[PDB]
C-alpha cells in the first residue's frame, strides 16, 4: 500500500507524528473538517509522492463524538469515548479528541511537512490539543531500554487483530485504534536492577527474549497484556509505539497507540493493567510510568473516509 | 511484482528506458519480434536478477497494426492506432511503432543491459524509432520544476484504472498505453512567474498543493485532465512520467507514458488538453511543451504475451 | 510477509544460515523440539523484530523419521527420506538430518543470533549436524563464476511451484525442501576455458545469457535440469542457493536448497543429473562439485508447524 | 573526524540538538561541570560509536561568563556576551547561557542520546533554558522554502573563516559561535509572491540560483551578509542552521548557528542587518522572523577543552 | 573535498557528464566564458548544496589556444594542443574543444542540473562540442566487460601522479588532462574468446587480475600503458573514465578522461597504443575502439582558476 | 585510504577476515611470500575497486622470525615473538605465525574474495593455521552483549598511539599487531547478573556508559587496560575487535586484534590482565574468556612493505 490513508498495517518507521485535534461547533468547522480528512489522500499523496520510497502514512481517527455530528444514521458496532480508570494505585485518564492524525515515514521532515500541510487546511476549524513527534530509538526500543513492539501480530494474523471483518459488515476495512501519551520517572526505573525491570516487563532487557513460564510474574506486563477467551484462543493488537521527550523538561515518553477489530480487547488489556488481575496485582510498568491523555478513535476504511459530508 | 514482465503497477524509480520499434516487414521478422517479446521474462531476470534488490523491470506493448499480423482473429477491444490531434496551435501528432518497452529500474546500467540484451535478440527483424532515457530529477519533478505524478492513484485504484477487467475478459489484466515525447520551451517558461507557472498546472510549484476550486482556472492541467462522467464516476489513469534531456542539442523533456484499461479516458483528457473545454479553452502546458511522438500500444498480460506466435 | 515463520516465497538475501540438526531419542527430547519448533516465531520475532527493514525469516523443516516420531496420524503426500543416488561417474549421499533451520536477513549478526537462540533453546534434545553460513557473491554468482538462481520462478509462479495446493489439502500451504552441501574442485575447474564452462552450465558466463538451442549441450546443467511434462508444461522448483566456503581448508562450496510441491520434480532433476538423460549423460558440473550432505524435510505451514 | 568533540567542520546532518545551559554559581556545580565537558569524548563515543556509520559530533560552547569562573589567567582575544541589538524596526536580544552542547548526526536517536547523557551526567549543576530538534528539510531548506548553507565555505576555505589561527596562538583550533533561535511568521511570509521572496533573500527559490548583480537588492539578505574589507577581501562564516518547530503552538523556526575564527565577521553581519546598510536600509528577512535567543560562546580546541579544572 | 571546483582527486562515481565547448571569438565571449568559469563555486554550490551526501564535483579544463587568449603572460609548462596520432592501423584525431566540464555525482539529476545552469549561463559566449552521459556498469566495469580502473593510484600516488608541484609552481595544485571519447565495434568484440579478450588487456575478465609476466602478450593493453623511466620509477596517470552508449545508434562507449601532472605520460601511452612498442606493436584494443575525439585541457588550481 | 595496503587507521567495518599462516622453510617458499605481500596492493585493487564505496582495506603483518629471514640486517626496535603469560588459572599462549592479513570490508564476499586470491597467490608456499570470519554484532556488541571498541582514539590520538614515530625512523608509519583468538564460556557468563557484567567490564551494558570511579573494581576490565606512565602521560592502544563464531561446535568468540607504536604498552596491558594489578588482582573477563592463539607481527608502512625481497 503507497501513499494511501487508512493503512492500518504499515511496519514500523524511524519516524512519527501523533496529532489530536479538537473541532468547533460551528457549521462551518465541521465541513472544513470534513472536506480536510475525506481528501486526506490529497496532500498525503502531496507530500509523500517527493520521496521515491514512498515510505509517508497516514490513519486517520475521529473521535465516537465528532463521528455523530457527521454521520449520524450510521455507525460502528464498538465506537464510544475512551473509558477512563480508577484502579488501586494508577488512574488512566479519558482527555479530549476529535481527530487523530496517525503519520509514519522514513524521515521527520516528511512527517512535519504533512503535519503543516493538514493543519494549515484546518485552519480555526480544529486545534491541536496534542502532539507527539516519534522516534526510533536503537535496535526499536523504548525509552526504558527494552526491544519495543516485538510480539505484534503480522501477515494475515494483524489483518484479522486489527481490521473490522464479517462482524461488522458495513464498515470493513476499519479499526478502532486507543492512544496513550505515557511519561516515564527515569530515575526511579533506574534504581532497579535489569532483573528486576525484566521481571516487570516479562522479557529479557538486551536479548528480548520472553522469560520461561515458572520465572514470570503473575503481573508481568507481557502477562497482564496476554488475552485468551474461554475457547482457548487468543486476541491480540497491533501496536505502533514511538519514543519522544524533551530534556530540558525531563520527559521521557512511550506514545501508546493500539489498533484492533474491537476495542474490547484493548479496554479488558487497559483494564488487567491498571486494576490488576487478579484484582489489585496491577502492572508494575504502571509505577513508573504514567498516563497523561486518552483517547479512543475509530478509523474508517478508505471508503467510508472518502464519503464524509 | 518481483521480476516478471507486464508488471504494469510498478511504483516510480531513480531511471528508465523506453524504447519504440518497428518491425521488418517480413516473416522471419514478424517470427523474431514474437519469440523475443513473448520471452521476454529470459533478459527480464538475466539482468535483473543480478540485483539483489530487484528493481529492475520490463513492460512490452505492441501496436495496432503489428497485432494484427501476429494474432487477426482475436483482438483486444480498444486497439487501434494513435488518434492525431490538430488544434489551432498545437497538434498531437501520431508516430510509428509497433513494439514498446518501458523499462524501469534503480539505476541506470540496468535499464540500459536489458535494452542491449532485447536490442540485440531482435537484430534486424526491428529497428529503434525513439529512445528516451528516463531519469528522477530531484523531488520526483519534471524539468519545468513541479512536482510529477502526485496524483497517480495507487493500490486497487491504479489496478481498477491501469488494468483490463470483466468488460473485456479475453485479455483481462492486459492494459493499453500511449506515450508522447514532449519537449519544452525552458526560456519562454522561464519568463513566466512562479504563480503563473502554478496557474498553468493547478498545485503550487514548491509544496505541490492543489489550488482550491475559486482560484483554479478552467484551462489548468489539472482541471482540464480531471475526468468526470455524466454519473459522477471519476475516471483516472496511471502515469510513469520521467525527466529526459540534451544540454548541446537544448532539449529537455518529459517524457508521458499513461496506462488505462480503456484509452477513450487518455484520448478524452489529450482531446480536453489540445482542443479546450469548452472549445479553445486548451491546456497552457502545451504553450510551452511540443509533442515529438504520440503512439498507442496493447500492454498484453503475461499469460497473452507469453503466446504470441 | 513480515517476521512470520514458514515464508517459503521470500527474495534472496545479503546472507543466510543452514542449520541441520539430529533429535535426541528421548520422548522428553521430542517434546522439547516440538516445542520449540512450534513456538519457532518467538526467536524469530525476539531477534527479527530488532532490524528496522524486518529481513529476517526462518523456514522450518522436518525430516520424514522425525515427523513420524510426532505424527503417524497424518503425513504429507511425499514426505519420505532422502533417496541416495549412485550415478557412473559421481554419487548424491543421503545423509542424518531431523531438523532444518533455513534462515535469511539482510546481515550475518540476525542469522547468527536467530540460530545461538534456536540452538540454546533445544539444548541437549537436539545436536548440529550440518552447519553453513552463506553469503551472496558479487552480482548473485557463485563460487564457479555464474549468476546464480537467474531462472527462478516469481511471485504466482513461485506459490504454484513450491506451495502444497489442492493436491493434498491437509498440508496446504506447506512445501517439500531438498539440501545438498557442494564442495567444488576450484582448480579443475580453472583449467576450462570460460566457453568450456558457459557450455556445462547452459549459460554465458559474465552476461548471464541462456545459450541458444543448437550451442546448448544435451548435458548442460540447464538442459538436464529443464522438466517438461507429456502435456507440454514445464515443472519448475524455487532454489535459494547462496555461497558458503572457508580458505584454510581450501573448501569452496555451494549450499545447494531446493524446495518444490512435490519433491519428485527435485528428485528427478536429480537423477537426470547423476544418472544422466539418455543414461550415462550425466551433469558435467559434477565433475567440479561433489555433494557432503543430502537430506529432505517437509516444510509444514504455519497453521501445521503451530500445533505440532 | 570520526567521534571527536569541537570538529566545527562536520558537513551537515539529517538530525540536530542545540542545547544551551546555565551552571549554578555552586563551585560543587562549577566543577561537576568541568568534569562533563573536560571529558566530553567520554559519552560521545559512549553513543556514537553504537552506529557503524559514526556520524555523531558534539561541539561545546563555553559562554564568556563561565569562562571567566574557570580559566581566570586565560582567555580568548575575542570572548565576550553576545552584543545586544536594537534597529529602526527590529531587535535581536541576547539571552542567557554558559554552556552550548551543538549535536549532530544522521538519526535522531543518537541525537538525544547524547543529549540524554549530557543532561543526566550535570544532574543538578546546570539547567536547561533552551533546547532545538533541528531537522533536514527536503533538499536542504529552511522552513521558508530555501535552500539553505549553500554558500558556506568549504575544505580550507571553511578551516580559515572558522578556525582560530596564528593570530591569537593560545587558541589555536578554536571558533567563536553565535547562535539565534528564530521564529517565523508564516501567514505573512506566505503574502508574498515567489519572486518577492527571492528579492528579500537574494537567490532564487526552487533553483538556489544567486540574483545577477543588477537584480539583487542593496539590501536581499544576501547583500547585507556579504563582507568586504578595505584591501577587497571577502570574510565569510559557517552556518549549521537546521530547521525546527511544532505545529500545534504554529512555531516554524530556523535556528541559526554561525561559526568564526573572530566574531567581529558574525557581528557585523548582524548589525547590518537589524541597523541596515546604508543605515535603516535593513534585512527583509527580520520582517518575518524574530529572535527569541541571542548567545555567544567560545569554542575551544580539543586540547583547551580536555584541560578544565 | 566537499563542493569544491577542481577537485582532481575525487573517486569513482555513479554518474557523470563531460562536456566538451567552444568559446566564441568576441571579447565578450572571451569575458562570459572567463566570469563563469572563475566563479564555478557558484553553480557548483547552487546544486551540489541540495544533496546531504555532497557527491557533486566539477573540474574545468581550458585547452591551449583558448588559454592564450586570457592569459599570455604565464603558461602552464606543458599546455599545448592535442597532438593527432596517425598509426599503421588506426589514428586518434586531434579535436576542438575550449572548455572541459567533468562533472561526478551520485545521481544523474545532480550533474544534468549543473551541466544545465553551466550551459545556460554560458549562453551564446560559447557552443556545446561534445556531451556524453557516462555512468557506472556493474562491477566498474567497461562496455567491453572488464573491470575498468583497477589500478588508478590513490591517496598521495594519485596526488603525486595527477598534481603539479615544484617543477612548475606557479601553477602548483592544477594539472593536465586528456580525454577521448571511444566507440566500440561489439560484434567484433563478441568474436574473439574470453581467453583472447583477457591476452588483449592484460587481466582475466570475471576475476580482474593481472596476468602473470609470461602469459603477458607484448602489446597487451596493460604492457603498452606501462611507464617505467631509466631509474626504475614508474609514472601513472589518474583515469575517471565512464561507460555511455546509444542502444538506437548502435553506439557502445568508452570514454577515456586521464589526468597527469605531465601529460607527456599520457602522450606516452598515447602514442605506446596508436604506434606501438617497437613500432608496429600496437594495442588491439584499438581493434575494437575507434577514438571520435581527442582533446587536451589545462586543469588550473582553483587560485588560478578563480583569478582568471 | 582508498584501497591503500597498510592502512591501520580504518574505521569499523561490518565484515572482517583474519588470516595467521606460517611460511614454508625453503627459499622459494621465502621469495613468493615476500613478492606477494610486497605485492599485495595489486589483490586489493583488484576485487575492492569492484565496489564503488572502496570499503575493503587489508593490513599485512610479519612475525618476527619470518622477519630475521628476510631482512636480517634491519628490524624495527621492538620486533620479537609474542611473549606468552601464566597466571595461576589462566595463561596467554603463544601461538605460531608468520604473516597476518587483516582484512576489513563493508560486505563478506569482498573480505572472502581477497582471501582466496592471497590464499591462491601463496600456493604451497605458505600454511593457514588460523582463519576467522570477523563480524559486526548488533550496534558494535561482542558476543558478551557490551559494545565494543568504545574508548578506541580516532584521528591524531590514533596516529599517535598506532604508528611507529620519531623513535624508529627507519620504520616510520609502521606499527606492531597483537591478535588473540578468544572462546567464551557463555553458560558461565550468562548465570552472572547484568550489574556483575558491568563490573567485571567497567561500564553498563545497554548504556555503555562508565562506571564512576567510586564504583569501578580495581580488576574491572576497563581499570586493568588504563595505562599511565609515571608523569601522568596515557597509553592507548587501537582495537579493531570482532564477533565471531560457530553454533554447532558451540564457539561464541572476541578475536583481539590491538595495534600499537609500542607493543611494550599491548604487553603491560595483557600483564596486568593475566597477572593482576596489584598481583593475583586479575581481570575477571578471562573467567570467561579463554585465548586458543597469541601471535605478534610488524606491520610494515607501504615503503617498506613494497621493498621486501
Ligand atoms: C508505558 C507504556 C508502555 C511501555 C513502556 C510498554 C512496553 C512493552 C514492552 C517492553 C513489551 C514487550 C515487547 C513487545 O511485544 O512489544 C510490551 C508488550 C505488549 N504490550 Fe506494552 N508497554 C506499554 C503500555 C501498554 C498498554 C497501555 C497496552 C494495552 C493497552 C500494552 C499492550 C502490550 C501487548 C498487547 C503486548 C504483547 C504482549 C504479548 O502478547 O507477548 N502496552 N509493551
Ligand atoms: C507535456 C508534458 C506534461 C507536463 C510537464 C505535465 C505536468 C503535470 C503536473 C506537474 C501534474 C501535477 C502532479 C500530478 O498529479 O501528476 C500533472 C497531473 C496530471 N497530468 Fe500532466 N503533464 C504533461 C502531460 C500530460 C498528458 C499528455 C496527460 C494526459 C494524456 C496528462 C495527464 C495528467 C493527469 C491525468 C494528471 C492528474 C490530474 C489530477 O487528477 O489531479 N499529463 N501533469
Ligand atoms: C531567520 C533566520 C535566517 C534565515 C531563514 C536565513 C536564510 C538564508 C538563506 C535562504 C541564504 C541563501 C543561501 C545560503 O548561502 O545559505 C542565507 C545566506 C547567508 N546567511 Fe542567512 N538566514 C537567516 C539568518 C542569518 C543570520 C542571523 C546571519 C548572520 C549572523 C546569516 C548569515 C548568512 C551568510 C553569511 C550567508 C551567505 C551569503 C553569501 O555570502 O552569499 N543568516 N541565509
Ligand atoms: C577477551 C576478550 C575481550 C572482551 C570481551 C573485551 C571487552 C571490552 C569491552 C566491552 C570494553 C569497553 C568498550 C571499549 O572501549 O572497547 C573494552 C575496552 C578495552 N579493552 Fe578489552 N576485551 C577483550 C580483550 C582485550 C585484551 C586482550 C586487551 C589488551 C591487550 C584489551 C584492551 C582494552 C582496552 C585498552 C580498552 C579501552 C580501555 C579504556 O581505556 O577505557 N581488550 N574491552
Ligand atoms: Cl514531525
Ligand atoms: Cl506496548
Ligand atoms: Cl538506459
Ligand atoms: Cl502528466
Ligand atoms: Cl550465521
Ligand atoms: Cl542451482
Ligand atoms: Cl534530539
Ligand atoms: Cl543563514
Ligand atoms: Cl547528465
Ligand atoms: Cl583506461
Ligand atoms: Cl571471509
Ligand atoms: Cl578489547
Amino acid at each position: 500500500a503507497r501513499l494511501a490513508p487508512q493503512a492500518v498495517l504499515t511496519p514500523p518507521s524511524a519516524a512519527s507524528l501523533f496529532l489530536v485535534l479538537v473541532a468547533g461547533d460551528s457549521d462551518d468547522d465541521r465541513a472544513t473538517v470534513c472536506d480536510v480528512i475525506s481528501g486526506i489522500d490529497g496532500p498525503l499523496k502531496a507530500v509523500g509522492f517527493r520521496e521515491l520510497a514512498g515510505s509517508l502514512s497516514c490513519v486517520v481517527g475521529v473521535g465516537a463524538q465528532f463521528w455523530d455530528r457527521v454521520s449520524a444514521s450510521s455507525k460502528p458496532a464498538h465506537l464510544h469515548p475512551f473509558v477512563p480508570l480508577s484502579g488501586p494505585v494508577h488512574s488512566a485518564p479519558s482527555t479530549p479528541g476529535d481527530l487523530l492524525f496517525h503519520i509514519k515515514a522514513a524521515r521527520k521532515d516528511l512527517c512535519f511537512e504533512l503535519g503543516r500541510q493538514i493543519v494549515s487546511a484546518l485552519g480555526s476549524a480544529a486545534t491541536v490539543v496534542d502532539e507527539v513527534h516519534g522516534f526510533r530509538y536503537f535496535d526499536s526500543r523504548d525509552l526504558l531500554g527494552f526491544v519495543a513492539g516485538t510480539e505484534n501480530p503480522t501477515d494475515d494474523d494483524a489483518a484479522d487483530s486489527a481490521l473490522i471483518g464479517d462482524e461488522d459488515p458495513d464498515f470493513r476495512g476499519g479499526s478502532y485504534v486507543i492512544v496513550q501519551k505515557y511519561l516515564h520517572d527515569m530515575s526511579a526505573w533506574n534504581t532497579l536492577s535489569t532483573e528486576e525491570q525484566e521481571r516487570v516487563i516479562g522479557r529479557t532487557k538486551l536479548e528480548n527474549v520472553e522469560l520461561d513460564d515458572d520465572a514470570q510474574p503473575s503481573n508481568s506486563h507481557v502477562t497482564l497484556n496476554t488475552i485468551v477467551d474461554d475457547d482457548g484462543v487468543e486476541h491480540d493488537i497491533l501496536r505502533d509505539n514511538m519514543a519522544f521527550g524533551s530534556l530540558g523538561e525531563a520527559e521521557y515518553g512511550t506514545y501508546f497507540i493500539g489498533y484492533a477489530k474491537d476495542p474490547a480487547v484493548t479496554e479488558l488489556m487497559l483494564r488487567r493493567m491498571f486494576l490488576g488481575e487478579p484484582p489489585g496485582n496491577y502492572d508494575r510498568v504502571l509505577d513508573f510510568s504514567t498516563a497523561a491523555t486518552g483517547t479512543l478513535f475509530f478509523v474508517p476504511s478508505r471508503d467510508v473516509l472518502e464519503s464524509l459530508g
